[PDB]
């Protein structure tokens, strides 16, 4: 069982089959060694991933399930090793746990790109064992996967920057759409979305936001600070703004039309695709070929830029737009998530909701 | 009608309704203006891009139709204002006729991809008429388009540089796929892939070939000089050579799976999509976001570059593998062409056989 799998206990909220539902679970997780780092979770961040996986959208879910991984929490117990943090210090961790750390990835800083790179939950671990999220009352990782989070910077606002964060940022960076006066486009306006529009900004690039929800145009443009914000059903509207984007950041989880999405783009400009749908996207070829444009994904970030980025979150004040909820409203969020009804970002408050949540 | 649109009288095939039926047309060219360059049409490959334009597979398609843009003719008249190509010259004629010329696509020598630029055939010339390719008897356009063929270059085998040529050229050297070291995959041994393929070893490239025709192996291994060939329908054969192309140039004229290509491709890997399949393809998110892997779309070339292209294949003694062909034979080889039946390139012999056919 998974109670008896490692020395030290555990328990959170996992997901027994693909009917998503989460409820208490009993695990455990290895004991703390030379340079790993024991931390209690405080905060995690609901990432739609967490969704897509309890649900197995994508048919590789293995259960039990424990998501989270926008985890943020307070160092408890560190190994002999361990030299960037101390016990008492504000860390977090996010989509990586582990990775082969000799191919060309991992020396490059890639550990996210590594074909071996082992993912914070629902996945195997360095012993074969699966592991399992922040949805939980502590954690355990490697300095090398640990963030350091800045001083200024919120607990419970700043763990999602900690994947969707470091995930737009990333191939802002990448890409060279980082660049002041450049045009970038950001389709859907969710956790990923809102946050892209603030570091896109915050870079200093005249931003669209491309969404299905009309009611999230004023939050858009007047919070957000986008220069332009434009309905994707709306073909008058689309069209109007057709060859204007540099760069587009695709953040939306279900298909969607690409078509409309290229014609935005100016000449050789780049999709790039970040969001997970859970089946093939429609690509047509002239869409490329008339433009010389191109259509590229990226994952994450290795945990070096991943470090870049909150360290920059913190000095321009970004966040993410957050709803604080309880380990028991778990459920509920889920399906509010899936309904495109959360501004912007749940957070968990493990910390204060977990444990009274135990049989 | 179009035999009085203009003063000097024409002469071609044409289809005048989606059937694709070619046959005797009587039509006419603009006169010879300063800048311009007339000559004698001798030759004209025929491009997969000319069946699909008159079956109109991409619903652009206006009747009557005239294809053929893959021109190589003699020089019979210029006009005061031209500088490098004297009557009697050995001259070609690709995609392009026209362009803005006054844009920063045009101005960078990429009127491929000026957003006024103007096809060879069904398309509105600058006049405000609309243009006829190749298979004819004379062709005239502005110097700019005119491509100056290298004393060492066959009028015959040369043709379908024209337009097959520059367009697998273009992405080699555009996407740092030109050079040893690099392992490129061509998709599709056609009119541009066994073309892609020479300029690919010219470049000292080591090169895969994916094909569905098992009988072509030989011609590819042997003659074109691929370090390997592999059929696309053969899990076995594909799996084993997964991540090991740095880049790919797919030349594929109809829908195929594009999961097996990101599969050969390595961690960052390009695939590059010259084919313009009838239908979208499918394109599963993860196969990019898996290892920031790119889809990139290229069309041709500039004018440029069309000049290098061809003077590096004639340097390297580069020409396209054809099977030349009378004027009558217009239809059957559209049949065959669209049955992938012909050992790489239709070239109609317009010199020696049009005028027969005028009845
Ligand atoms: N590759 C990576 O590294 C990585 C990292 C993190 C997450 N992801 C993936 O990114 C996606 C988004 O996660 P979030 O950002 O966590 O999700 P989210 O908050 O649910 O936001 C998705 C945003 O997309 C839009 N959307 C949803 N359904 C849509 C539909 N049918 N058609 C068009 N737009 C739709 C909505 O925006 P509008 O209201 O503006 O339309 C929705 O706000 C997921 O697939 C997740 O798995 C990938
Ligand atoms: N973007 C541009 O600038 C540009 C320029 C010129 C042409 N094109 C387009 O490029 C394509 C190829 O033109 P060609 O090179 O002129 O055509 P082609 O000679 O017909 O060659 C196409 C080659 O692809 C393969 N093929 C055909 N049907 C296939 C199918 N269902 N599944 C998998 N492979 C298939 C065959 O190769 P195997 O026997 O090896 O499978 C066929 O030899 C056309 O779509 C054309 O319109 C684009
Ligand atoms: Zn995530
Ligand atoms: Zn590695
Ligand atoms: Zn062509
Ligand atoms: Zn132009």
């Amino acid at each position: 069982s998974p109670e008896e799998e490692h020395p030290v206990k555990a328990f959170g909220w996992a997901a027994r089959d693909q009917s998503g539902h989460l409820s208490p679970f009993n695990f455990s997780r290895r004991a703390t060694g030379e340079e790993d780092v024991r931390f209690k979770v405080l905060y995690c961040g609901v990432c739609h991933s967490d969704l897509h996986s309890i649900k197995n959208d994508w048919g590789f879910s293995m259960y039990p399930l424990v998501p989270g991984h926008e985890i943020v929490g307070e160092v408890t117990e560190v190994g002999s090793k361990v030299k960037k943090v101390n016990v008492g210090d504000k860390v977090g961790v996010g989509c990586l746990v582990g990775a082969c750390h000799s191919c060309e990835s991992c020396a490059n800083d890639l550990e996210n790109y590594c074909p071996k790179m082992i993912l914070t939950y629902a996945s195997i671990y360095h012993d074969g064992t699966i592991t399992y999220g922040g949805y939980s009352n502590h954690m355990v990782a490697n300095e090398r996967y640990i963030i350091r989070f800045p001083d200024n910077m919120p607990l419970d606002g700043g763990a999602p920057l900690l994947c969707a964060g470091i995930t737009v940022y990333s191939p802002l960076k990448y890409f060279g759409l980082d660049e002041p006066g450049k045009h970038i486009g950001i389709v859907g306006l969710g956790g990923l979305g809102h946050v892209a529009v603030k570091f896109a900004k915050a870079f200093g690039s005249k931003v669209t936001v491309i969404s299905t929800s009309p009611s999230k145009k004023e939050e858009a443009l007047k919070n957000f600070g986008a220069d332009s914000f434009l309905v994707s059903r709306d073909q008058e509207q689309m069209q109007a703004a057709a060859g204007t984007l540099d760069g587009i950041i695709d953040t939306v989880s279900a298909v969607h039309p690409l078509l409309p999405l290229f014609g935005l783009l100016k000449s050789h400009g780049k999709l790039i695709l970040v969001g997970a749908p859970e089946k093939p996207l429609e690509l047509p070829a002239f869409s490329l070929i008339a433009g010389r444009k191109i259509v590229a994904g990226s994952g994450i970030g290795g945990m070096k830029e991943t470090q870049e980025m909150i360290d920059f979150a913190a000095k321009h004040n970004i966040t993410a737009d957050i709803e604080v909820i309880s380990t028991d409203y778990l459920n509920t969020a889920m399906e509010r998530l899936a309904k495109n009804d959360v501004r912007y970002r749940f957070v968990i408050d493990v910390g204060n909701t977990l444990a009274a949540t135990k049989p």
